[PDB]
């Protein structure tokens, strides 16, 4: 199988460990982990294009969009490859992530290993906000934490 | 992939920025950058296997060796893929990086993207130290700083 781990770190109390798993070259990737230091509610969850940490989470660039599409939901027809939707944090700010996506990959041209996974400040409207920013970032807000996706054991 | 990036950080004072450029899929990778906070002398510079920073640079794993060989220099036949050799820091502790390695690669079977780049405490004997650790890590010492090699623009 193929595994991957991401160490989410930020300037504030936002930090978490996100794990990935793909048992086949075309199989769905299982995203699970726990993030702390988040406001109670929904938070953006997207994989950005570049695995750059030279200027914090800003150097990661926009969302992973190899097909040159518009931002949307994970189960929507129009979406970026790195669009994973929202992650919900409880009252204690703990976000026990559990996402099963069939669009992202751990090997190939649309692979996410070597890029940046980012948890955002606000919620993702999944490209339904009605503005231009909904079809680019989903109005998810600023980047609280980020980390370079890497190969794990 | 033709460009990569790796931000070096640790629990101590060592920190730096390393860039990778591989214009040809079968050409050498230009590794250049600058690291600071080191001791004046030679320090280990190897690419480890796992891009795992959950437990620090310890979870990074051993040196990247997909051919199952022994530790050596960068211009040696018997060497791990990540065995880039040593780096020299000046009297102020700044080590200007400039390595051209054809064994590593930004794509393919020898892909270092998604793995980690680890700097070390002491010098690397290139497998000629005289002990058992010489053929594994080269007596490079503790991992001072590490980071996941990410895709760059
Ligand atoms: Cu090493
Ligand atoms: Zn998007
Ligand atoms: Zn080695």
């Amino acid at each position: 199988a193929t595994k991957a781990v991401c160490v989410l770190k930020g300037d504030g109390p936002v930090q978490g460990i996100i794990n990935f798993e793909q048992k086949e070259s075309n199989g769905p990737v299982k995203v699970w982990g726990s993030i702390k230091g988040l406001t109670e509610g929904l938070h953006g969850f997207h994989v950005h294009e570049f695995g750059d940490n030279t200027a914090g989470c800003t150097s990661a660039g926009p969302h992973f969009n190899p097909l040159s599409r518009k931002h949307g939901g994970p189960k929507d027809e129009e979406r970026h490859v790195g669009d994973l939707g929202n992650v919900t944090a409880d009252k204690d700010g703990v976000a026990d992530v559990s996402i099963e996506d069939s669009v992202i990959s751990l090997s190939g041209d649309h692979c996410i290993i070597g890029r940046t996974l980012v948890v955002h400040e606000k919620a993702d409207d999944l490209g339904k906000g009605g503005n231009e920013e909904s079809t680019k970032t989903g109005n998810a807000g600023s980047r609280l934490a980020c980390g370079v996706i890497g190969i794990a054991q």
